[PDB]
Order: structure tokens, then C-alpha cells, then sequence
């Protein structure tokens, strides 16, 4: 009889990896906002919600919802909308 504990000569793995190195520009290309598309009240309670209509793209009702925050940002398109609609301005 015999005890033999293993029978395994050895193990070796080959882990080989090779990679280069490089790096070439890439335009943007990125979208601006041209205006308003629709206006919806915060159901929440929260402020007013305004959709962004991207220059050139005309999206449908399902466009990008930005929020109130966005005003301070698309201010003249917030308003704009409203001129186009023939609203006067908030009360003195």
C-alpha cells in the first residue's frame, strides 16, 4: 500500500498582458439650450418645471424636464416663452 499525499508536479500561470499607450482629441460636439419647449407645475409643491429644446433638435412632450434651478441659468428662455405667449410681467 502506499500514502501517497499528492501526485502534482507544479503550476504556472501565464498572465500575459501587452497594452500601448496613446491619446487623440475628440470634438465635443455638445448640445446648447435654444429654448423652451413646455411648461409644467411642480405637482410636488415644489416650483415651477420648464423642458430644454436643443438647438436644430425639435424632441417631443417627452424632451428634458429641467428644473426651476434651471432658470437661473436659461433665465431669458423662461421668460421668452411666456412673452411669446403674450403674459405681462409678474406684479409690482
Amino acid at each position: 500500500g502506499s500514502h501517497m499525499e499528492s501526485k502534482s508536479s507544479s503550476k504556472k500561470l501565464k498572465e500575459n498582458a501587452k497594452e500601448e499607450e496613446g491619446g487623440e482629441e475628440e470634438e465635443e460636439d455638445e448640445y446648447v439650450v435654444e429654448k423652451v419647449l413646455k411648461h409644467r407645475m411642480a405637482r410636488k409643491g415644489g416650483g415651477y418645471e420648464y423642458l430644454l429644446k436643443w438647438e436644430g433638435y425639435d424632441d417631443p412632450s417627452d424632451n428634458t424636464w429641467s428644473s426651476e434651478a434651471d432658470c437661473s441659468g436659461c433665465k431669458q428662455l423662461i421668460e421668452a416663452y411666456w412673452n411669446e405667449h403674450g403674459g405681462r410681467p409678474e406684479p409690482s
